[PDB]
């Protein structure tokens, strides 16, 4: 065990694959809205891995359900059941207003099931004949690194070289209307897979009354409306779900990173019994998906979220982070943009700057964040951040944007 | 929450997806090779989690790793990097002599991984012209539910209704060296992906000199050979990798399951640097993959292994196990196999008894074990065992056995 920050790296370097290249620096504590290099650094994290640690690092009252829980069951599979399961199955379908869930543990494996719900009722309930369903898609889309979520990429980066790309997905433009109602004259289309923000793409919002269209559409079309909240749900926007915004009822919504809190990969796909049950047993399923530990993580943190109040903290707090960061100059930061602590920046690339540097110098300055395309820098720090510690991080942005 | 057996069931038909149907038993503590129900009574493991549980349920020594972690930090993501994945990385890459690991979470993504790998190195490294790279794989294998996964299996019920398949996959019968040999005869084959022991077939057994064979005939034709043992590996079969009982050694290993002893999902795909570097930063990743916390209950669980000789004592206890059921009457136990722990019976359905039946009544004699397609029933229980409790379970199965 090398203690040193170059020694992290350069091990990961030797040992471990290069399918990754992160801002250098190597962390070795969290807490909250912080986090410690192992030189004893001291950050403000303004990514909150992509939302799943809306909570907080090692929030006290999610690390107690893991430390009580791992004592007594962690993994029977689902050849048997547990007892934690079915208690999460009726918290979480109450809270959301969903006849049942069906629980797995990554954000690509919720998309795969809902890709798997979609296809399966459009064969057995709306009649298509077999393997011709189809599911669209939007630009810009993200939503895992499977061969199926890169077959409906429109980054390069992401499908180049990796082979065959399953068929039927098609992909229109986000935010276009027209386009939807286009595709949906194909009485083979079965559902429409977009996000209420789409978080990869350099957080791109919609125009107002954009959900209520793809709602109003779907239902016109008799074509399922999946709205993927992995990374919008969960109080960071602003709401339960950023959908909420506008009032409407996806046939399926996917939830996952914040559902554990940053201590378990626990995702779900929640949707009403009509298009559930088209998956019989035997039929679908995961090793660790409902697992005892993975079930009271998630009620854990479904609980601090709602006992915090994270989802009215977020919006407020949004408002003041974004009004601040419009009072940067024109010249160097060309858009603010975002919904509750999901916001982000695009930088002027020019020769004396670009957005890595930015973050390179945010993280000498004590504040943590990625840029997500060479322009676009995101700021999604934990939903229990206070409006002090927020306005300490803002005149950090301020210091390190106006030192180039 | 309501405390009693049938409540569970219940509970989990309301408000969750009928995508299983498990065995009738409500289990809420599980110790080494031990698991107790809701209302009290004590049950040997016989699944072990389909091998999850190597080191049997909440090994101490696994446990106290994530208890130790999860005060320190869970989650970065991989924007960042941690001060735990790079030591795992040097451990778990010494130990099975491979330059590079890739961590991901779930089998699946182990597996999606391997594909993603053999599709770029065909491109890249072999010269395939883009997209006609094809992946071979073995009737009855079974590596995970997404749509890529049920793309390359022979079970119905897996595949039938989950909509246009993904291309670039062939599929020969398992065991047959014949056949491996004429579909390696086309250029564009990057990859042959196949198990050393089948498990969710029916723990199937390939003849000895099956593996050479594979080896041999992917070396000839400059085809890459990968082998799942998310399920065989990690001292389950008497060995560190089943593969090891023929001293090959595959291009690409993939682990799972044991790699965390029940307690996180944890995958890990293992190259060397020639195939490994063909995914260059940015285009490929997963949210979990490689964070903090499975890093450690990772280490800690491979460390068990290790220290407690659980291969030398799982192949030992097997050849027991065998012996014993090769005594029970041909009439009723059709056929007897296994390497290691992991062995199976199939049982001559008819108007009496079927495998469904037998483990129910294994259950109300106190030992857990499940069918996998109807007249097979799976004897795996976790490599801690010792051989007086081996010796009891033993008397619990021929007493079921003959009791109808
Ligand atoms: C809306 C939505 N839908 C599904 C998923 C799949 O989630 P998962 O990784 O658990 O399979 C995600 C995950 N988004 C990630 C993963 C990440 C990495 O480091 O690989 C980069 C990144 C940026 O957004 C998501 O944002
Ligand atoms: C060798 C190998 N390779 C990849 C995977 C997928 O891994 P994962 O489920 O972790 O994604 C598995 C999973 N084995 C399981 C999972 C299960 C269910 O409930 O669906 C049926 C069962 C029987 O063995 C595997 O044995």
């Amino acid at each position: 065990g090398p203690p040193t920050s170059d020694d992290i790296f350069e091990r990961e370097y030797k040992y471990g694959a290069h399918n990754y290249h992160p801002l250098p620096v190597a962390l070795e504590r969290g807490k909250g809205i912080y986090l410690w290099d192992v030189e004893g650094r001291k950050y403000f994290d303004f990514l909150s891995s992509y939302s799943a640690v809306n909570q907080g690092h090692c929030h006290p009252k999610i690390v107690n359900a893991l430390k009580s829980q791992v004592d007594k069951l962690t993994l029977t599979s689902r050849a048997f059941y547990n007892n934690v399961l079915g208690e999460y199955e009726e918290y979480i379908t109450k809270l959301f207003n969903y006849h049942k869930v069906l629980p797995m543990n990554t954000g690509v494996e919720a998309g795969e099931t809902a890709c798997k719900l979609a296809r399966k009722w459009g064969y057995t309930v709306k009649g298509i004949q077999k393997y011709k369903a189809k599911i669209v898609f939007a630009a810009g889309n993200f939503w895992g690194r499977t061969l199926s979520a890169i077959s409906s990429s429109t980054d390069p980066t992401s499908y180049d070289g990796f082979g065959p790309f399953m068929p039927g997905f098609d992909i229109i433009p986000y935010n276009d209307l027209p386009a939807l109602e286009r595709a949906l004259q194909d009485p083979n289309v079965a559902a429409f897979m977009v996000e209420p923000i789409q978080g990869e793409a350099g957080v791109v919002v919609p125009d107002p009354g954009y959900l209520m269209g793809v709602r109003e559409l779907c239902t016109r079309h008799q074509v399922l409306f999946i709205a993927d909240e992995i990374q919008t749900g969960l109080a960071r926007t602003g709401r339960w779900l950023a959908v909420d915004y506008e009032n409407v009822r996806p046939d399926i919504v996917l939830l996952g990173k914040a559902l554990s809190g940053g201590l378990y990969p626990v995702s779900a796909v929640l949707c009403d019994d009509d298009i559930m049950l088209t998956i019989k047993p035997g039929e679908h399923g995961s090793t660790y998906g409902g697992n005892p530990l993975g079930c009271r993580v998630a009620i854990a943190a479904l609980e601090v979220l709602e006992e915090e109040n994270l989802a009215e903290n977020a919006d407020k707090l949004g408002i003041i982070l974004r009004n601040e960061l419009m009072k940067l100059p024109s010249d160097v930061v060309t858009a603010v943009r975002g919904k509750g602590l999901l916001n982000a920046i695009v930088i002027k690339e020019t020769k004396d700057w670009d957005a890595w540097k930015v973050c390179l110098r945010l993280r000498d300055n004590g504040l943590l964040a990625k840029p997500t395309h060479g322009d676009i820098i995101r700021f999604a720090p934990p939903l229990v951040i206070k409006e002090d510690e927020l306005r300490e991080s803002i005149e950090i942005i301020n210091k390190t944007i106006l030192s180039f």
